[PDB]
């Protein structure tokens, strides 16, 4: 008396190097793949790894087989998508996750490919929401639970595993099958048995395992099917919510991938969404492209810094080439905007410009803005007597004008003459830079400027800093640089000190790029004993600036023995070999920034990295032990506990915090922290290794980061636990910059001040604005930072938003209304038609 069960046999992809001789692999392996689906009628699909690119890839070596891949996309043969590509996504921002399913969906409907699960073979917590917004209720992780995200949003979820290797003759095969059955079954909980076909003669074997077995049928299958019939038999299994060295591999990459996602994300999709309103036209296909372009270099062997060096040469490339894609369509768009402008209203032989809140944040800033002062044609006369008539000319004082007239205190920060060239004509020109403060500035909006001749209006008040002492304050904080260049600051409102902070820490590392390793006697490098040089490089009523410089004497390098373990390919943890003897200065170079109207620190580090073998971190004690902390995630903050290192992966921010305080350090790129069991915080900013790791020996010389670095840093202090969120906000916005565009007097249809999207306060994270692909509808996104229901109401103009949309931008299932509270944890689309 037994019960029958039906083994879904399905056949997928499983399979250091240099990106073209994979890519040439790749069409191999496609070849075959087509060349069974021709020829094997009984050959039910193929499933095609989980990510579209692979077409485009096989296609641009082999287009004439374009006609086959149709067809069998078609006829169900061949399982695309439902990613563009597959992505380290812990790596990467919240927005090229979501643009990843976007592009996978759209491209998944140019060949009338219905949506595939979503699959990860190799490698959260909002995950569940994500595909739930991308129409992926389920997903394949390399037996069956489910998988609920932090807003309670939960998703099915398989655990397959591959447990040519089947055998011909009968005696061995069952043997086989009664082996593999079993190991399948201890871990099924229906009688519906997955059975994964990996590749690199199938319905023969199949046949001859149908012969054997009377209680067990064996079926060529697919996911599809295999998710039809599973789910409705199910009993049981829930997953909740979410080494991280990678995360500080090659520094370098993450900085250019942090750089790029922030040009598209933030500045150029939202200036061209604004300059449709004027244009009509919106260029989608181009920012398509450069969202391609980014994201191949996201998968889970390269954006971690984790593979040979000739892709992470090959990644700078296209991370150039996507940047100034970005850096294009931004220019088309503002100089589409700024023209529209209506600057008649400055007095003739005025200088306007403008400013752009492109974010959706108060914004407080004091700005630099380059204003063209005078031009001399290349026709005006011999280029180099242009220049230094321009170089020899005295400058008049300037001042800064609103659109009413009244007067903007500034000042003049810099004078620059030099070469120019526009469209649509070569010159000289003389330019000045002119420093400005902003005080929330509205998320969505502009304001137009004029430089004018005339008594620059001084910035009034006290001093910021007072260099004697080398100290600087403003309400909110309280700044001692020690002789150390350590920071003392205390916080004006909560009345609690910190110490210590900014001591920088160099270990040797004799790891590799996937894992940190201190060799044994290695006890490590601090600037806690260092005499700094401390100078005041700036001192306004509005803005003031130290530099601070140590220098440390390190080890050169690793010493001999590394090279040799590194050869032998010595496990990492068996290591004999110490930092060297021989040591060089090190010089850190260190700007510390502070602002009349905000609490933030701003750090630009700059080191020339000639030394190798090592990790150099910036610590801040913290001064309250806990067993939690908080970083940022995707589309959430994440709470975690703090081999005996615990290195962590952080987006924008990480933030320890009480009942009473709390300490939030933000960063562009700086992408792995740890929380020390005294609560200090220690980001990394460079770690220098000479190999690729894992199963071999692959020598990395590039990944030692030789050169010039320059990390951007900063701070933030906060009081009872509910302000951690606006910390988190000003955190975001640091990272976004204004905008500036000069322009020439002219009138336009648009005011020199607008508002275009009035945003809802609170704790929001503000995510996307651009424009739906053939609609042209515009697109805003934005997430709770919360666990609590939230009032939120948007609006364009007057206008309010027409509805609710998911993440590929159609309409909810069910239909959410525009005017209801944004949920906890809630992952927000607004379409305005
Ligand atoms: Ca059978």
């Amino acid at each position: 008396a037994m019960t029958k069960k039906k083994v879904y046999i399905v056949s997928h992809s499983h399979w250091y190097l240099p990106y073209e001789e994979h890519h040439m692999r790749l069409i191999e392996l496609v070849d075959n793949v087509l060349d069974l689906i021709e020829n094997d009628p009984e050959f039910n699909s193929f499933h095609l790894d989980g990510q579209t690119i692979i077409l485009d890839d096989y296609l641009q070596v082999r287009p004439e087989k374009k006609e086959a891949v149709k067809k069998a996309v078609q006829a169900g043969k061949l399982k695309i998508g439902p990613f563009y590509i597959l992505q380290d996504d812990f790596l990467i921002s919240s927005e090229s996750n979501v643009r990843n399913m976007l592009i996978g969906h759209l491209e998944s409907q140019k060949w009338g490919a219905p949506v595939q699960l979503g699959y990860f073979p190799d490698t959260m917590g909002q995950t569940p929401q994500m595909m739930q917004l991308a129409n992926l209720p389920a997903a394949a992780f390399g037996s069956e639970m489910w998988w609920e995200g932090p807003d309670q949003t939960k998703i099915f979820g398989l655990l397959f595993a591959n447990w040519n290797e089947i055998p011909s003759e009968k005696e061995a095969a069952i043997a086989f099958w009664k082996q593999k059955l079993a190991d399948v079954e201890r871990y099924a909980s229906t009688n519906h048995l997955l059975m994964m076909n990996g590749v690199d003669d199938i319905t023969k074997a199949i046949a001859l395992a149908n012969e054997l077995f009377p209680e067990y049928e064996f079926i060529h299958s697919n996911f599809d099917d295999y998710l039809k019939a599973v789910q409705e038999e199910l009993p049981l299994g829930t997953v909740t919510g979410e080494l991280a060295n990678t995360s500080s591999a090659r520094v370098y990459l993450k900085q250019w991938n942090t750089k790029v996602q922030r040009q598209l994300e933030n500045i150029a999709e939202p200036l061209a969404a604004m300059a449709y309103e004027v244009t009509g036209d919106y260029p989608h296909d181009q920012f398509d492209y450069a969202w391609k372009t980014l994201l191949q270099n996201h998968p889970h062997d390269s954006i971690c810094g984790c593979s040979v060096d000739e892709v992470h040469r090959g990644m700078m490339t296209r991370f150039e080439n996507a940047n100034d894609v970005g850096h294009f369509l931004a220019d088309e768009a503002t100089r589409q905007l700024t023209e529209a402008i209506d600057t008649s209203v400055f007095p003739e032989k005025a200088h306007p410009f403008v400013l752009f809140n492109t974010s959706g944040y108060q914004k407080t800033e004091v700005v630099t803005v380059e204003v063209e002062i005078e031009r001399l044609p290349f026709y005006t006369g011999k280029p180099e007597d242009l220049y230094h008539e321009l170089k020899q000319k005295a400058t008049p004082d300037y001042q800064v004008i609103d659109p009413t007239g009244k007067a903007v205190a500034s000042r003049i920060v810099k004078e620059d003459v030099r070469f120019g060239y526009d469209l649509p004509q070569p010159y000289m020109a003389k330019y000045l830079t002119v420093e400005l403060s902003v005080k929330e500035m509205a998320p969505f909006s502009w304001d137009s400027f004029a430089l004018i001749q005339g008594e620059t209006k001084a910035f009034e008040g006290s001093l910021l800093a007072q260099p004697a002492t080398n100290e600087m304050e403003n309400e909110f904080i309280q700044v001692k640089i020690e002789n150390n260049g350590s920071l003392t600051i205390a916080d004006k409102k909560t009345g609690e000190t910190f110490s210590k902070l900014l001591t920088f820490e160099d270990t040797g590392d004799i790891g590799n790029e996937y894992i940190f390793f201190k060799p044994t006697e290695d006890q490590g490098i601090t600037t806690e004993n260092v005499t700094a040089e401390i100078t005041n490089k700036e001192n306004s009523p509005v803005k003031a600036s130290y530099q601070i410089k140590q220098t440390v004497m390190l080890p050169v390098a690793a010493d001999e023995r590394l090279e040799e373990e590194q050869k032998a390919v010595r496990e990492f943890r068996e290591r004999l070999a110490q930092r060297s003897t021989t040591l060089r200065p090190f010089e850190i170079t260190t700007m510390v920034t502070m602002i009349k109207e905000s609490n933030q620190l701003f750090f630009e580090t700059t080191i020339n990295n000639q030394i190798k073998d090592h990790r150099l971190r910036v610590l801040f004690p913290t001064g309250m032990v806990t067993e939690t902390h908080e970083a940022d995630s995707i589309y959430e903050v994440v709470t975690r506990p703090n081999n005996p290192t615990n290195p962590q992966h952080q987006q924008a921010f990480v933030n320890v915090h009480d009942q009473n305080k709390g300490v939030t350090i933000f960063n562009e790129g700086l992408n792995e922290y740890e929380v020390l069991a005294d609560g200090t915080i220690a980001v990394t900013l460079i770690r220098c290794v000479g190999e690729l790791g894992d199963w071999g020996y692959f020598a990395t010389p590039e990944a030692q980061c030789q050169g010039e670095y320059t990390f951007k840093y900063g701070l933030s202090l906060h009081g009872k636990p509910e302000e951690r969120f606006a910390t988190y906000q000003q955190a975001y916005s640091a990272q976004i910059p204004f905008t500036a565009a000069t322009t020439a007097r002219h009138e336009g249809k648009l005011a020199p001040n607008h508002v275009y999207l009035t945003t809802a306060e609170g704790p929001i994270g503000w995510t996307a604005v651009k424009r739906q692909e053939q609609t042209n509808h515009l697109v805003v996104r934005g997430f709770n930072l919360t666990a609590q229901n939230i009032p939120c109401e948007l609006h364009k103009e007057t206008q309010p938003a027409t509805c609710l949309t998911n993440v590929l931008e159609e309409p909810l299932t069910p239909a959410i209304e525009v005017d209801a509270p944004l949920r906890p944890f809630e992952i927000r689309t607004w379409r305005f038609e």
